[PDB]
């Protein structure tokens, strides 16, 4: 496989609704708490990338971040508001039916309280809701052809994902966080002309910065191979590839995501790839439920489950977008991104396909003074 390319011209409509017509699979989910949890403390995330001398530097005033994920059920502290339901064929993007959305919303931009040691990295941006994946609504159409890459359900979700995206841009988004990874087989490709050229047109055209997640390991994603290290040629392991991330593997026009633990390694369930651009915390996170109170947690079988995901790590970047945009705000998407791959904590080798440029440093990327690099980036 080589690097994707773009369809300039297959720019898919601004309209919202799902690819295909949806039902309910499950409850709707609330999220929850971890026994003897205490909030009163920074969760351990803030402290790390030293969320409170970075604010020092901006708080993402005046910056609009459009949130792609499950909904958000808005609160004082999480004030998003209606960026359109890409599920549903009926909403409006703040209806939170997965306890997910809500919490990426609030790591971005949740305000604090002085009842909690919570805060969001940018917590003075708006905040714009785009509810685009759920697993407790699920297309209910059966296809008609199981040998058709085009029709299984990553297939739809990306094409719901390239619309979504068309859609953020419009309403003014200046940073687009995208939770959504879908994966599939390098040998059974899907058509993604049109989320490569909404995701043009969303930088290129509109001047957003767009930052993804790398992808969790699980059913259907597969964890990439590392690079081999004989081919000199393929230091990131392209020819190596089984799974495609998407839309992961459009960096550096998007900035993916991984994420790390408390320990600062990378964290076991995120998806490898030469696409992979930057990380940040991904584990035993802390956010915000659906009345803005701290919850850190979402219910299980055994019982309660830890906030984990690439998404999150993602969010902590999109987050230090709209922090950068505010501070900088003449730096094109890619002089954003730049500064924050520069000023990251690089790995060993510079680059890998887990961290990409390694964990951000909000601090670093508020305050070096660094060569903005070019207005665009290259794609092909």
């Amino acid at each position: 496989i080589d690097p994707p390319v773009i369809d300039a011209g297959a720019v898919p409509p601004d309209e919202t609704g799902p690819d295909q017509p949806t039902e309910q699979r499950k409850i709707c989910a609330t999220p929850t708490v971890m026994p003897n949890s205490n909030f009163a403390d920074r969760p351990w995330a803030n402290d790390y990338l030293r969320i409170q001398e970075a604010q020092k530097f901006a708080t993402g005033a005046g910056v609009t971040v459009a949130v792609i994920d499950t909904g958000v059920n808005g609160s004082p502290r999480v004030p998003a508001e209606p960026g359109g339901d890409f599920v549903d064929a009926a909403g409006n993007g703040m209806s939170d039916c997965d306890a997910h959305g809500t919490m990426t919303a609030a790591i971005i931009g949740g305000r604090p309280s002085p009842t909690d040691g919570f805060v969001g990295m940018a917590p003075d941006v708006r905040l714009l809701s785009l509810r685009q994946t759920s697993v407790a609504f699920q297309p209910k159409g059966a296809r008609q052809d199981p040998n058709d890459p085009n029709t299984t359900q990553t297939a739809g979700s990306i094409r719901s994902l390239a619309r979504s995206v068309v859609h953020a841009a419009n309403l003014g988004a200046q940073v687009i966080n995208i939770s959504e990874a879908a994966c599939y087989k390098v040998t059974r490709r899907i058509d993604e002309t049109s989320l490569g050229a909404a995701i043009n047109y969303a930088v290129n055209v509109k001047g957003a910065v767009i930052v993804v997640a790398a992808g969790n390991t699980g059913q259907d994603c597969s964890q990439n191979p590392p690079p081999a290290p004989s081919v000199p040629s393929d230091p990131r392991g392209w020819r190596e590839v089984q799974t495609i991330v998407s839309p992961a593997w459009y960096a550096p026009l998007v900035l993916t995501v991984g994420s790390i633990g408390q320990n600062g390694q990378p964290s076991n369930f995120s998806m490898s790839g030469p696409w992979v651009g930057a990380a940040a915390p991904g584990e035993n996170l802390t956010s915000l439920g659906y009345d803005g109170q701290p919850v850190n947690a979402t219910p299980g079988e055994d019982g309660p489950v830890p906030l984990n995901g690439t998404s999150f790590s993602a969010a902590y970047v999109s987050g230090l977008a709209a922090l950068v945009k505010q501070r900088f705000p003449d730096l094109t998407p890619a002089q954003i991104i730049n500064r924050i791959t520069a000023t990251a904590r690089h790995p060993g080798g510079g680059v890998d396909n887990y961290v990409g440029a390694g964990v951000i440093d909000p601090v670093a990327a508020l305050t070096w003074e660094i060569p903005d690099g070019p207005e665009k980036a290259p794609f092909r």
